[PDB]
C-alpha cells in the first residue's frame, strides 16, 4: 500500500534484498503506531514476497528511531495499557522467518534499539549510538531493552545503560557484541545489503532454519536447544537444497538452491 | 560504628551510599563479622530515602582478597550443609536499589563474587579478577561458576576457574565482566557519579528496571520480555512516569517524587 | 590403541596432559565416523587414565578440523537421519568429566568449530580461523554450532556467522569470547598443554566438580546454578583435598592433593 | 455470516460470549475455514466490551474431531514449513479474556488440542478425550503432547499419543484434564455459568490472574512467584482492587468496573 | 517468645514435632503482619531446635486461615506495594529446611491456601475448603496461588479457581493432588504429627536433601533436577547416617541415626 | 547368556519385546549385573526391527525391590563421585522405542524410579511402590525425587520420599503415576497388548511422538509447542504419514512401513 512513514525498496543483485527504510525524520523515526504499522506491512509484504530472501532494516543518517512515541503514549492509564495491549504490534519482526538485517546510522534509542536488536544481524555506522533512556522518561524499555540488551552486553552494561540512560557508541556496542559490524556512514545501509544477499543466495527454507536454531539459543538449556538444533539438521536433508548443496560441495561445483 | 567498614553519604545532596571494606591486614577477606556489618550498612542505605545507589568498594590494594580461608579451614560438610554455609553472603542480592561495585586492586574468590553480585562493576586501572579456590582444593560457592561464565563466556570462565588464574581490568571490561574502567585515584569519584545519575531518576522506576534486566538471567526471552512488558505497563501506574514523558512533550526538566 | 585418524600422546609433567592429534591432514581432518569413533576412544582412555588430569585436543597447524565429512553425509534421507541417529557419537566429549583444551591453530570450520566448543577452553593459534559453513552446503551446524556459538560470541555475529558462513579471525573469536588465548602458531600446543598441566596439578575430583558448576551455566536459571553450585561447593568440604588445600594456604606451604 | 460456527451472547446481562462449532457433517473437523470464523469470533468477542468470558462447543456427538485429514493430505514437509502450516490455529492462546470449553462428545486430535488450549474444560457425561493422529502417521501438532502431559501425567499421555486411545470423561476429570462434568443436556449452560461468575469480576484482574496462572507452564517456581507478585502489586494501580477489598471491610458489595 | 497471635507445642515421641497453631479465630485466623512475624519466628525457632526433626502447621477446626488481611491491605497503594515490598515476609517458611506439614481443617483461603501450599506435604480434615477468592476483592493470589496451585491441581482447575473464586472441598483437593490424605476433623492434627513423627525419626540432615530434592523438580528441567538429585545422593555417601541406615538393613537391626 | 534377566519376543508377529527382571530371590534388587544386562536387552530389542515396543516386567511379587545396598554400603563420597555411581541407570531413557513397565508386586527405591523411566506405567491389582531410601539414610538417586513429583504432585512426592511410605496401584493411578490397573495374573498380556498396539504404527513416527511427550520435563510450554510443531512438520518427511493419511481418506487400512 501506499507508505506515509516508511520507504520499502527491493535491492540487491537480483532484487532479492527488501530494503525498509523508517522515514519520519521529523520525529528522529519515533516508533508511532502508525509507522509501526507500516513497517509491520512491509515486512509480511517482503516475507510473502518469493524473490527476496532477507530484508535490511534502516532510518536515516542521524537516527535509526529514537524511541516509541512520547507523546501517544503521554495519555495512557496502567488500565489503558493493560486492557488496550499497549505495543502488542511491535514484536511482530519476531515472527518474521527471513533474517532481518538492521543498518543502524545515529541514535538507536529506547524502542529504536529494540527494534534494532530484534533484527537477526547489526551492523552500525560509525556514529550510530545505542541507548535505552527510558529511565529518564519514568518508565522502562518495554520491548526487550532489558532482555536483549544484557544477554549481548552483559549484566554491568545493560545495568549501567538502564539504569542512567547513558548511550554506548558504535565502539562500544561491538566490543560488546550488541553489534557484529561498523561501517562508514555513506555505506553502511550498501555493506548490509551485501550481507543480505550472501545470506538471501542460500537455501531459504534452510535459512529459516538456521534462524530459528540460533534464536532458540535463547529459549532453552543447552542440552534441549541441541536436540532441537539435532532435529532441523535431521530437517534438512529432507529438503532438495541439503542434496544440492552437499552434491555441489563433492562435485566442487556451485550449487543451484531452489527453496526447497 | 562498625569494626569491618566504612560506610559514607556521598554525591549531590547525599543520594549515593558509599560502603568501604575496611580490613586491610587481610586484604578485606569476607569473615563473618564483615559480611555481617556489610549487609547491615546495605540494609540501612536500603532503608534510607535520600539514598537511590550504593557504591561498594575496598582498599586501593584489595576489593576483597576473598572468603577467609581461616575461617572455613575447620569446617566439615555436615558443618556446611546443617550450618547453611555463607547463607549471609548473599543478601546484598536483595537490595532493590543498584549497588555498583568500585574495584580497585585484588577482586578474588568471594571478593570476585562478592563484585558480581553488584548490578554494576567500574575497575581501577590495576584491578584484578580471579577465582582461585581451586588452588585451595575448594570451588566458588557464591556464584563465582555462574555470574562469573555468564557475563565472560565458557572459555575464559573455565580457564579462570580451573586454573586460578587472575585476568586484569582490561580483560574483565574487553569480557564483559566490567563495564568501565578508571584510574585507581578517580575510580570510586567516577562510581559515585554513575550512582548520582541512578539516585536522580525515580527510585520506583530504578528498582523496576533492575528487576528487569536481572530477570535476564532467569527466564526465557520469552518470558523475560512479558515479564518486562508487565513491569513497563506497571510504570504507568506511578507519577513520575507521567512526569517523565509530559516533561519531554512540555520542553521541561522533570521533576521526579519516587511515586 | 592403534589409530588410523588420530596421535595420542602424554604430555607434560609427570604426563599428567592426554595430548590428542586429529592427524588426517589430507582431509584437513575433516571428521568422519572412524575419526570421531577414534578421538571418542582416546577421550575415554585418557579419563580412565589416573595420570592424565587435563586432555588437550589439537589438529594440525593448517586446520584443526575443517568439518564433518560430506562425501559421507551426501546420501542420506530425513527418516536415515532420524532413525539413524545421525551425528550422535558426535558430542561424546561433552562426557568427559575432566578438563579438555581445544588447541585451535588453522581452520576450525563447521564440525570442527563445533568439537572445539564443545572443549572446555579454547586456546587459538594466530592463524585459527571459525566459521560454520554448513548454509553454504544447505544444511544448519548439527552439533551445537548454532547453540555453543550463539551462547559464546552474541546474536549479531552468531546470526551473521551461521547465516553468511563467514569465517572470524582468532582476534574476532578472542574479543567476542569464543576463545580465551591467542598464542602464536608454532607454541600454541605447548602453550595450552602449560594450561592443562596447571589444571591437573590441582585436585581432578574439585576441578571435576568446578567444570560441571561452570557448565551449569548454560542448563539452568542463575538462582538455580548458584544453588547447585553451592551444593558442589559443600560437597567440596567431604574430600582430603578441600582439607589440605585450605591447611596450606594457613600454613604457608604447598598443597599435596592427593585427588581426593 | 459465518459458515462453518455459530456465535450468541448469553448469560446474565448477555456478558457470555458463545461460540458453537458447526460443522456436524464433518463431526466440527477443524477445517482452514472453520478456524479462520472461529478466530473471528474469538477476536470479537474479545473486543466486546458487554464480554467477559468466552464459551466454546461443538455439537453433543462431538466438540471437534481434529484437524481436517483430507486438507493435510498432499502436504509436503516444504509445504509445512515454508507455508507455516497451522499456524493460525493457536489464535486463542492470545485472547485475554477467559475460554471455557464445554466438551461434548469427541474431543480428539486437534479438537482435544482446541479444548487444551481454552483456560478451562467442562466435560459432558458422554465426552472423550484422545489423540489418534499416530493412526495416521502424524503426531499431535497444535499441544497435544505438551498440554496433555502438563495435564495428565507422562504414563497416561504416553498411552493416549502412542496407542491412539480415546478416554471418558470421567477419566479426564479424574486426570486433571477437565474440572469439571455435567450432564450432556445442561452442559453448556453450566459452562456459560461458570463463565458468568467470571465476566462478573474485574476484567482487568481477571485478565491478570489468567495471564499468571498460564506462567506456571513457561517459568520456574521461583520466577512464576515473582511475575505473580509484581501482577499482584499492579492490581493495586486499578479501582477495582480499591473497590473489592473496601467492600469486604464495608459490609457491602463490590461495583466493579473494570478499570 | 509472647505469643498474640499463635500457639506452639513440642508434640510427637520424645517430643520431635513442632506443632505451631495460628490462633487468631476472631478473624479466621487471617494473615496479619503480627501473625506472619510470629510464625516466622516460631518456625526459626523449631528450625534451630535439634530434638525437632519436622514441624506441623496448623490453625483452628472452623479456618486453617481465611487469608491475607485484608484490612490491612485495603489502603495499600501500587508504590506502597513496590517499595514496601509488601508481602514479602510471607514464605519465609519456605526457606525452612524441615519439613512442614500443614494441618489444613475448614477454610484455607487466599493467603491461607498459599500458605499450606507453601507446606510439603498438607493433610486435610474432613470439612476443609480451599480456594483463592483473591478475584472476588478485586486483586489475584500473591504468595504462589496462581502458581503451586496450578502445578499441583492442573490448568483448568487453577484457573476455575483463580478466576471464579470458588472453593474445593477436602475430597478434590486430594482427588486433584493439592493434599495427599485426608482425615477425621478431630484427628487430623493427631495424624499429621504421626507423619512428621515418622519424617522426624530419619536421619534430619538426609531428610533435608530429600526435601531439598523434591523442591528442585518445580526449579530445573527433568534433565538438570535428576543431575541435582544424583548430587545429594552422592552427597549422602559423605554422612555417618547414611552408612548406618545401609548397614542396618544388610545387618537386618534398626539404624540409629544421629543428623550426620 | 543373561544370568539376571529373560527376554522374550511377545506380541502378534513378535513386534513386543519381553524383558524380565529374574533376580527373585532378592526381590530384582538392581545389582550392576542385573543393571548391565537390563541395557544389553534394551539395546538389542532397541536394534531389532521386528520390535517396535518393550515391555520391562519383574515377578509377581516384585517388579523391583530397589537398588542393592550391599553393593552400595562400603561406598565413599569421591567413590560415588569419581565412579560416576549409577550412571549406567537411567540408559533406558535413551530407548527411542516406547517402554511400557508392567508392575507387579513391590516397585521400591531403583525399582519405582525404573518403572518411572518407562513412558507407560501399567500396574497389578496388588502393586506397591514407593521411595524407601530416606529410611536408609539416603535420598532417591534415580529420579524419585524428580519423576515422582512430577507425576503425583509435591504433597504426595514429598510424603513418600519424606516418611519411605508406599502408595496402592489404586493410589498410584489415582494419582497419575501409572495409567492403568489391571489383574496381577493378566497384566503383562495387558501390557503386551498395548505394546502391541504400539508396535502396529510406524516405528518413525512413534519414536517423535515419545520424544515430543517427554519434551513437556525440559521446557517452557512455548518451546514445547514448538519443538512439537516442528517434529509435526518432519512427519510429512516420512511415506508413513502420507499412507496414514490416504488410508484414512481412502477408508482403508493403514499400512505402516516405518518411513
Ligand atoms: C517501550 C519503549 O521502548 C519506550 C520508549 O522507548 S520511550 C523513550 C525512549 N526514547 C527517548 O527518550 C528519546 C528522546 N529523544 C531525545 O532524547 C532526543 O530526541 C535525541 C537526543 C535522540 C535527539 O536530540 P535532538 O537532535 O535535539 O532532536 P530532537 O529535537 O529532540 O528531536 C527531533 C524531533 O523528533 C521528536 N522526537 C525525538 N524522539 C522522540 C520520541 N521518542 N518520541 C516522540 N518524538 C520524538 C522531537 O521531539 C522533535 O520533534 P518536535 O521538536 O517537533 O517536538
Ligand atoms: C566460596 C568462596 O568464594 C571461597 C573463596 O573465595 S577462598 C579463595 C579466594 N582467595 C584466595 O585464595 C586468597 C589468596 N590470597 C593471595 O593469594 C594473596 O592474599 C594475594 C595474591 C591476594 C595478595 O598477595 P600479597 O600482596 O602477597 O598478600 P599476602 O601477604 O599473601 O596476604 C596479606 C594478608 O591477607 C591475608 N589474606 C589474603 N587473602 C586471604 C583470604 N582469602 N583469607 C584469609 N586471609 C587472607 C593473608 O593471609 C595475609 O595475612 P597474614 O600475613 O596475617 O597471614
Ligand atoms: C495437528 C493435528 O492435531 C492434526 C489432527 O488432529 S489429525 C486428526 C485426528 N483425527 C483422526 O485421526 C480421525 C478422527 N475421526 C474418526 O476417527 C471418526 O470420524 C470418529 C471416531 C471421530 C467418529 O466415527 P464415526 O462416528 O464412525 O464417523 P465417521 O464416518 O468416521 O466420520 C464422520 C464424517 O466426518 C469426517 N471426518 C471425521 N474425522 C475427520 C477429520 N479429522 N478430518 C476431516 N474429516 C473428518 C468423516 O470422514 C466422515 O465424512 P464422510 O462420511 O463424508 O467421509
Ligand atoms: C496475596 C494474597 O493471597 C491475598 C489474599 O488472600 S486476599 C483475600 C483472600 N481471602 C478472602 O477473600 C477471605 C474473605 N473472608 C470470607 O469470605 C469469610 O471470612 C469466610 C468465607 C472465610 C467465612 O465466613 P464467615 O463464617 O461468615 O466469617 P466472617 O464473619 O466473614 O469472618 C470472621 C471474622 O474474621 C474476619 N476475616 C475473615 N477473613 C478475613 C480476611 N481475609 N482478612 C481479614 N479479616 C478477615 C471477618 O471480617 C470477621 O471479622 P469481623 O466480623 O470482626 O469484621
Ligand atoms: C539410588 C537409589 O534409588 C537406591 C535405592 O532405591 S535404595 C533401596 C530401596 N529399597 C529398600 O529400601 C529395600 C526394601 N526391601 C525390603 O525392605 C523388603 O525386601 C520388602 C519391604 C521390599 C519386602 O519385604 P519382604 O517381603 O519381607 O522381603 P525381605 O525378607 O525383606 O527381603 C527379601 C530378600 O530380598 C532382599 N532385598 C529386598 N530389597 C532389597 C534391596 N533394595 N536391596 C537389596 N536386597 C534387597 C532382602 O534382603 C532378602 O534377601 P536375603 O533374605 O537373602 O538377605
Amino acid at each position: 500500500a501506499n507508505f506515509q512513514y516508511i520507504i520499502t525498496e527491493k535491492k540487491g543483485k537480483n532484487s532479492s534484498v527488501g530494503l525498509i527504510q523508517l522515514n519520519r525524520p521529523k520525529a528522529l523515526n519515533a516508533l508511532c503506531n502508525g509507522l509501526i504499522e507500516e513497517l509491520n506491512q512491509a515486512l509480511e509484504t517482503f516475507e510473502e514476497d518469493p524473490a527476496v530472501g532477507a530484508i535490511v532494516l534502516t532510518g536515516g543518517e542521524k537516527a535509526f528511531a529514537a524511541g516509541a512515541d512520547i507523546k501517544e503514549m503521554q495519555n495512557r492509564t496502567f488500565q489503558d495499557c493493560y486492557s488496550g495491549k499497549f505495543l502488542s504490534h511491535w514484536d511482530h519482526i519476531t515472527r518474521i522467518k527471513k533474517p532481518v538485517i538492521a543498518a543502524v546510522n545515529g541514535y538507536a534509542l529506547g524502542g529504536g534499539c529494540e527494534l534494532a536488536m530484534m533484527c537477526d544481524i547489526i551492523y552500525a555506522g560509525e556514529k550510530a549510538q545505542f541507548g535505552q533512556p527510558e529511565i529518564l522518561l519514568g518508565t522502562i524499555p518495554g520491548a526487550g531493552g532489558t532482555q536483549r540488551l544484557t544477554r549481548a552486553v552483559g549484566k554491568s552494561l545493560a545495568m549501567e545503560m538502564v539504569l542512567t540512560g547513558d548511550r554506548i557508541s558504535a565502539q562500544d556496542a561491538k566490543q560488546a557484541g550488541l553489534v557484529s559490524k561498523i561501517f562508514p556512514v555513506e555505506t553502511l545501509v550498501e555493506e548490509a545489503i551485501q550481507c543480505a544477499e550472501k545470506i538471501a543466495n542460500n537455501s531459504k527454507i534452510i535459512v529459516a532454519m538456521a534462524k530459528e536454531s540460533v534464536n532458540a539459543a535463547f529459549e532453552m538449556t543447552l542440552t534441549e536447544g541441541n536436540k532441537l538444533e539435532k532435529k532441523l539438521f535431521y530437517s534438512t536433508f529432507a529438503t532438495d537444497d541439503r542434496r544440492e548443496g552437499m552434491s555441489a560441495f563433492v562435485e566442487k561445483r556451485k550449487a543451484n538452491f531452489k527453496d526447497h
